[PDB]
RNA sequence: GUGU
């Protein structure tokens, strides 16, 4: 029993010509995809406002495709998962940063987290890597200032994914730029030969952040874009595919995985009981992670007894499936950390 | 990597 999963790497705002690609495909070889996932540079500007949050060169200020999407002039073919990147209407993505849908079958996995799909868990790490903003907490509302900042990964996403395989093994995991190190583990000289620019920055290339986490969690699949080009490597168990922007040839790739079952889109559990045991950390919505907390301390308190009242009461107020929600995305912000913190102090810890 |  079998699966087809679509991978795409950077977007760039063009979604109707990323669905034709994908219909093609569906109609050429007769393969049905189960969905999409797609490795950020997502630009989802709903309106011309959006575009003070887009962070690139004046040439690439333009609105691209999501706000026909968002409007509902169309309507996207498959479900679409996908982390941040680089380029993004960022403040939409701030008021998600728990995840969220920015239109139908369109899902944003948020600045981290874990998903279930189709017996899959997956793992989406948002952002690029800069030094300087790695210890940054994120203030919201956002504002436009924070245009440049918004969208650098920060350290503590390593602790609050590290724990998510010790149940069970990760499936795939998906990044912006690459985990620092892996352009070794391939073949770079041919990789060098069509990027020379790479060549300098040696073993050095990509991000830290990411390259902890693959290390930690190990996932099948690890996937990544941001570097405009094809490469594959092995880092241990761990298959890693970089992809290409879309409008060329090497951006979006197939996984032929074996389908155990089919279910549909849900939170996954360990996931939740991480976001639900550092509630504290992330109590202060105008600032947060508060890190004078200690993501491992307050994970550390998990048990197998609060980890299974916390998955009744999230399957009571929220619901274990991801269900598409059209209130605007601050209202979103708040609903889900309404829910956060009144599940976190019915457990009295 | 249209990366500060
Ligand atoms: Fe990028
Ligand atoms: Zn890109």
């Amino acid at each position: 029993q079998i699966q087809h999963i679509a991978i795409v790497g950077c977007v760039h705002g063009k979604y109707r010509e990323m669905y034709r690609q994908l219909s093609e495909y569906e109609k050429s070889t007769g393969k049905e995809i189960s969905f999409v996932i797609c490795t950020g540079d997502m630009q989802t500007l709903r309106y011309e406002a959006d575009l003070v949050y887009l962070k690139v060169p004046p040439k690439y200020k333009q609105m691209g495709d999501f706000h026909l999407y968002y409007e509902g002039k169309e309507k996207a073919p498959y479900l679409t998962l996908f982390i941040g990147g680089n380029h993004e209407s960022s403040n939409v993505l701030l008021h998600l940063y728990n995840g969220g849908f920015v239109c139908f079958n369109m899902y944003y996995l948020g600045v981290c987290s874990c998903i279930n799909i189709n017996g899959l868990r997956i793992v989406g790490v948002s952002g690029i890597y800069k030094s300087f903003d790695e210890k940054k907490p994120y203030t919201y509302p956002p504002s436009p200032n924070d245009v440049v900042s918004l969208f650098h990964t920060r350290n503590y996403v390593i602790q609050m994914l590290s724990n998510l395989s010790q149940s069970s093994q990760i499936d795939i995991s998906l990044s912006h730029d690459w985990p620092q190190g892996i352009v070794m583990k391939g073949n770079y000289k041919q990789l060098y030969r069509f990027q020379p620019g790479f060549k300098k920055d040696g073993a050095s290339l990509g991000s830290p952040i990411n390259k902890v986490i693959l290390n930690t969690l190990k996932p099948k699949y690890w996937i990544s874009g941001h570097m405009h080009c094809e490469y594959h490597a092995e880092e241990g168990p761990t298959h890693f595919i970089a992809l290409g922007k879309i409008g060329y040839k090497n951006a979006i790739s197939y996984l032929d995985l074996p389908l155990k079952q089919k279910t549909d889109l849900e939170y996954d559990k360990d996931w939740v009981c991480n976001l639900i045991m550092t509630w504290p950390a992330f109590s202060n919505k105008a600032q947060f992670p508060d890190l004078s907390y200690s993501i491992s301390e307050l994970l550390s308190k998990r048990t197998k007894e609060l980890d299974k009242k916390i998955i009744e009461l999230w399957e009571k107020y929220i619901g274990l499936k991801i269900i598409y929600d059209s209130d605007t995305f601050d209202i979103q912000f708040t609903s889900r950390r309404f829910y956060i913190e009144k599940i976190y102090n019915e457990l009295n810890i």
